[PDB]
């Protein structure tokens, strides 16, 4: 009925901002694809990432990775308003900070031991006010964008000067830290955690809909395994990736 | 590049400052043996030793034992600048004090139960300052050089004549003394032992690192066996070659 078309899902191909997209139609936005394209958060939020075809996603929902989440602050299973628009425009030698508590990591030099081998070749979009994660030397940080010169968005290639800062600033405690563990730090590919993922749906998720119908939703639910076998990551991720309090009993 | 090329090693070998250094390369440093030599301590301290050779020695590291490191306060694993230089120059009659709470070992003659044999056609080169170990008689006692007429340093003969004092005084407490448990009196051979050293040597030789690089070290490690086979030992000498604080619960 004229919906938009857009399903938040986990994405399993490893990727900084790269998406798939269903093609039983491509017709219907018609992107081409490596086009830039918006992504609609909450709270006024918006995403730009690339687009790639997969035979094995669903007509139904979307590949996307954490760091696209975490920006929009969308959650698996949630719903964000998406338009095409082809177009992008350059920018210039995009400006950088270190974003909460994590830091130290880089001493010197940090966009040697960092930048240079993820913008190269990419073509990666990058955003005004985003976090995004560069791994490499045993260690994962996040490198905040206060200030861009073009807007809203810049597409990045190397013709552009190095700008350096490197010094740390507390990041909003509102915000989900990417160091939590969720549905990718869990291994294994057992398929069994998407059986928790169909029990905790529905209650923690959509917590009104179950006081105006009557149902059972499920109190209690036992993992057994011997020990370090994943027990505390499965609560730790469920509870972090539907955005539940965890306790800890 | 450049690199002096002194390490610290265990030495098994039996020795009152003797060193081996390696024969892959003879030639950078160049000493013929026998060659009174310069160490280089921490906190302005020098030491001087003698050198010989060993085929089963590495291209590594230095064979040197438990009175020099603890002279230098260098310990296992460290690195102490040293540079050949082939002089020395005789001394004279050098004196002789008790050191710490250890006395009362000798009554009358105390360089009859004690120096004769050493001194003797050793060419021992002693210090002024530093702390040195003679054993006989079914016990163990050090003699520090408060004052030697020559310096910086003395190599020693049975030309000259004999001082006597015997007089025991306070030892400083900063330094580390030499019944306090360590490699050496740790016997068996087991090379077990040597598997403990891998897991402590960078978390409790090398603090800062681990705040600056995702890793985990081990918590917990369970020495077992039959009672007698060592166990505090083990405890005792890692946490005394190391420098870090033993507790015992
Ligand atoms: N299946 C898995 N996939 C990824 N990481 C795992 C897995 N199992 C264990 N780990 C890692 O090892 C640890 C497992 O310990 P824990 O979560 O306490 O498991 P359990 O609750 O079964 O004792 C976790 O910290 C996690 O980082
Ligand atoms: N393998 C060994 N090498 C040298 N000395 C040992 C050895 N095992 C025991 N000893 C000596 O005997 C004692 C062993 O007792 P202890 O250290 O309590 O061992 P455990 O912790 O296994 O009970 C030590 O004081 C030590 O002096």
């Amino acid at each position: 009925n004229r919906p938009n078309r857009l399903i938040v899902d986990e994405a399993i191909n490893e990727d900084n901002s790269v998406v798939s997209l269903s093609q039983p139609k491509m017709d219907e936005l018609q992107l081409f694809r490596g086009d830039t394209v918006l992504l609609k958060g909450k709270k006024r939020r918006e995403a730009v990432c690339i687009v790639l075809s997969d035979d094995t996603c669903s007509d139904e929902k979307i590949r996307m990775n954490r760091v696209v989440r975490n920006n929009l602050r969308v959650r698996l299973g949630d719903v964000i308003s998406i338009q095409p628009c082809p177009d992008v425009k350059y920018g210039k030698r995009i400006h950088v900070l270190p974003i909460d508590d994590t830091v130290e990591g880089i001493t010197g030099n940090l966009f040697e031991v960092y930048l240079k081998p993820y913008f190269l070749e990419a073509y990666r979009p990058i955003r005004k006010g985003d976090i995004f994660l560069v791994r490499g030397g045993m260690r994962a940080v996040e490198f905040k964008v206060v200030e861009t010169d073009p807007s809203p968005y810049c597409i990045v290639a190397p013709d552009t000067v190095i700008h350096c800062e490197g010094e740390p600033i507390k990041r909003e405690d509102e915000e989900e830290s990417l160091n939590e563990v969720g549905y990718d730090d869990i291994g294994g590919c057992r398929k069994q955690l998407a059986q928790i993922k169909e029990m905790v749906e529905l209650p923690l998720r959509h917590p009104a809909l179950f006081k105006a119908i009557g149902v059972k939703p499920p109190r209690g639910i036992l993992l057994y395994g011997p020990p370090g076998t994943g027990k505390t990551l499965i609560a730790r991720a469920v509870a972090n990736e539907t955005g539940a309090f965890f306790f800890l009993i």
